[PDB]
């Protein structure tokens, strides 16, 4: 076998189910095809291919993919986009994300890297070739990655240049901390619930590994200072609704009596600024009784302070807002060749 690299179009597959209503399976049932039934993966001996995660068209193909499933599936009352304005009908939906294989065509074939602690760049010596990913949800996130994998051994930092500040920073969590988040039955008022014995403890060892890439600095983490409130907010959907949490409780540098649960305020808001940056849509009221999602805290977005060359600390805050780092996130170990 002898492969080079190459940018292809992908194709998808799915297990979703053609009797459902809801929306990923809608979507899924007439954009993707069913998953390999017999999917195999097969070790490549002795051979090193070096992978970039931050040059990957396998991730903004997938998000053009959720620009398109959200925007066939999201009923909003009505669309305000440049200078435009949309009326339409808004009816209450079914939202869960399921999860998706990206295959490659004919003549192509996707390499994983199986090396435990690869951060996302270099060289790979541990490298399988499969013909599609495993299932990825496309979960849409600020601050926190939910629902996603876990590194199997250490914790990783991923980011494409760490002395540069405007880049991104992923957490790969190693341990999963679980958010439970409740509407119980104002009606926009809504709360999370996390261990913070669980939380505080792999925070501190986030802090650690973060002390070992920036030269044993004291690691400072401060909510984001500003931006929109879904920057600003750790924001999610949850059964169709948009979740707003703020996470100043989770960012405290301080339980590093606040061993028991951390409670986060949260608010469901009908109007939103869409991931899609195209601009505000305004969906209808909440259903009514108990709205619970309990998801994996499982990876976390953060950008770095800047003129903190001669001081001797660094500030990490939450991140968010480029989505494309959450299909980074789960795309890290893929990249499509040309077999030759
Ligand atoms: N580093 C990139 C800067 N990002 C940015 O400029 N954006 C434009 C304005 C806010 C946009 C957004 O994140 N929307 C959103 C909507 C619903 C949910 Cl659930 C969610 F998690 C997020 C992103
Ligand atoms: C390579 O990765 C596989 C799958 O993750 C795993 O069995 C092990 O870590 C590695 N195996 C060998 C033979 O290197
Ligand atoms: C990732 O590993 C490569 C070596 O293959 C190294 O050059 C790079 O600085 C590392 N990046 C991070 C964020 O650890
Ligand atoms: C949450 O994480 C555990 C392991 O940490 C895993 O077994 C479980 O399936 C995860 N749940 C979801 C919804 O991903
Ligand atoms: C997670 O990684 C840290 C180092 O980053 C390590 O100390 C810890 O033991 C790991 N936890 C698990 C459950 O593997
Ligand atoms: C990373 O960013 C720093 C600061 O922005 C810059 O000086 C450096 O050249 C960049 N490194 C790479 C490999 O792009
Ligand atoms: C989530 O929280 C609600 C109320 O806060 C509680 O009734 C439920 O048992 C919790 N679920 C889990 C899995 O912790
Ligand atoms: C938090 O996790 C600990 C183990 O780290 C567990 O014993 C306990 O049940 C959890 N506490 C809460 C309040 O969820
Ligand atoms: C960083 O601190 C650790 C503390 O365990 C020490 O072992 C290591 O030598 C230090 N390295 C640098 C570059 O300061
Ligand atoms: C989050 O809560 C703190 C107090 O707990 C408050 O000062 C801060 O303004 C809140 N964040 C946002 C974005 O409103
Ligand atoms: C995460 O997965 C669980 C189980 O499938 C689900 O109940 C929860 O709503 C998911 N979280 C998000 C944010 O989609």
């Amino acid at each position: 076998p002898v492969w080079k690299d190459a940018d292809t179009t992908l194709f998808c597959a799915s297990d979703a189910k053609a009797y459902e209503t809801e929306v990923h399976n809608v979507w899924a049932t007439h954009a993707c095809v069913p998953t390999d039934p017999n999917p195999q993966e097969i070790h490549l001996e002795n051979v090193t291919e070096n992978f970039n995660m931050w040059k990957n068209n396998m991730v903004e193909q997938m998000h053009e993919d959720i620009i398109s499933l959200w925007d066939q599936s999201l009923q909003p009352c009505v669309k305000l986009t440049g200078g435009s304005v949309i009326k339409q009908a808004c009816p209450k939906i079914s939202f869960d994300p399921i999860p998706i294989h990206y295959c490659t065509p004919a003549g192509y074939v996707i390499l994983k890297c199986n090396d435990k602690n690869f951060n996302g760049t270099g060289p790979c010596k541990n490298v399988s070739s499969v013909q599609c990913t495993h299932g990825i949800k496309p979960v849409v996130s600020t601050q926190l990655l939910l629902n996603g994998s876990l590194a199997e051994e250490e914790i990783i930092i991923r980011s494409e240049n760490l002395t540069n500040n405007a880049k991104t920073i992923i957490v790969h969590l190693n341990k999963s901390v679980e958010i439970n988040c409740t509407r119980p039955s104002d009606i926009r008022k809504a709360y999370c619930e996390i261990n913070g014995t669980k939380w505080n403890k792999v925070l501190k060892q986030v802090t650690e590994k973060l002390k070992e890439h920036f030269n044993n600095k004291t690691i400072i983490f401060q909510p984001p200072s500003g931006g929109d409130l879904e920057i600003t907010m750790h924001t999610f959907n949850c059964r169709g609704e948009f979740f707003y949490c703020n996470t100043t409780q989770l960012f405290n540098n301080t339980c590093i009596g606040c061993n028991g649960t951390i409670t986060l305020p949260c608010k469901i808001k009908q109007i939103i600024n869409m991931w899609q940056g195209t601009g505000q849509a305004m969906y209808a009221p909440p259903i009514d009784g108990k709205i619970n999602c309990v998801s994996n805290i499982t990876g976390i977005l953060l950008t770095r302070d800047g003129g903190a060359n001669n001081t001797s600390n660094e500030t990490f805050r939450p991140g968010g807002g480029d989505m494309r780092d959450n299909w980074r996130s789960e795309l890290y170990k893929y990249k499509v060749v040309q077999i030759e």
